[PDB]
């Protein structure tokens, strides 16, 4: 599938960056034609075949067509995407609130903030699964505030880069995102499916919580032993006054075998979440 290949200057004027990866940049912009403001992201392309600079584009185009898809409040939505020989552009929604992540550092939070934010990731993964679609790289710098000084702020779920659609309850490709949030099938390279995604939350709620990552060793590999090891507690000095319904939470997500872990509409009915 090929995209725009007009240049997107002639449509859009950039403007303050928000955020950049490996083999992309994302900048603030502005749609000359409406005045509406969006967020562009400039992916390099892979120069040559078995090049290791840039994204290939098997992946660019799996990642468009997934977005493609997206209609929903809190899950980030594309509105066009350009290209040229360098760089595939992606016109994405804006989000100005900046990332869960910063704003988590800027504080641990109450039981009631933590939910008020984990309803919002699970309604958005409910809809990603509901659409057989496995995110594969949910973490706090990939949960996005629209505004970060109100009470209760709305957050969107952004990076589709290892994203994939599930159409035979498992998926066997390459894919390996940040250590710290992979569940152990991700680990031991075995067969993935949309219960990876439900291992994530779980470690997303407990640094909610307490502020602590619960796999994280001194090294990238020791943590992905412990990931696969299930090696994680909840310490006494963090979870002291935490509800005990709060821990069951995260301790039916924090399971090694992913036919035992909870689904996302397990999730919504668990006790700690269901009103
Ligand atoms: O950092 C962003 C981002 O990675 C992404 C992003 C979204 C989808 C995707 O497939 C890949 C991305 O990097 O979107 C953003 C949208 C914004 O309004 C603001 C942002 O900082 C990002």
């Amino acid at each position: 599938t090929v995209f725009r290949q007009e240049n997107v200057d002639d449509y859009y004027d950039t403007g303050e960056e928000l955020g950049s990866g490996q083999f992309a940049v994302v900048k603030k912009c502005r749609e000359k034609s409406t005045g509406l403001q969006y967020a562009a992201k400039f992916i390099k392309k892979r120069r040559t075949k078995s090049s290791r600079r840039g994204v290939s584009r098997e992946d660019i185009e799996r990642e468009v067509s997934i977005l493609k898809e997206i209609q929903h409040p809190n899950v980030i939505t594309l509105h066009e995407v350009y290209e040229n020989k360098t760089d595939v552009i992606l016109i994405l929604e804006l989000v100005a609130g900046g990332e869960l992540f910063d704003f988590l550092a800027e504080k641990s939070l109450t039981e009631e903030e933590a939910t008020e934010f984990l309803k919002q990731i699970l309604n958005g993964v409910y809809y990603l699964h509901s659409l057989q679609i496995a995110h594969f790289d949910l973490k706090p710098e990939n949960i996005m505030l629209l505004d970060r000084n109100v009470p209760k702020p709305r957050i969107k779920i952004i990076d589709f880069g290892l994203a994939h659609k599930i159409d035979f309850g498992n998926e066997f490709k390459n894919i390996f995102g940040t250590p710290e949030f992979v569940a152990p099938e991700i680990v031991n390279y075995e067969p993935l499916g949309l219960e990876a995604d439900m291992w994530s939350i779980g470690v997303i709620t407990y640094i909610l919580l307490s502020g602590a990552s619960p796999f994280l060793g001194d090294t990238k590999q020791e943590t992905l032993a412990n990931v696969s090891a299930v090696n994680y507690e909840f310490e006494d000095e963090y979870f002291s006054n935490t509800s005990a319904l709060a821990k069951d939470f995260i301790r039916r997500l924090l399971v090694k075998d992913p036919k035992k872990r909870m689904t996302i509409q397990d999730s919504l009915q668990h006790p700690w979440i269901k009103p």
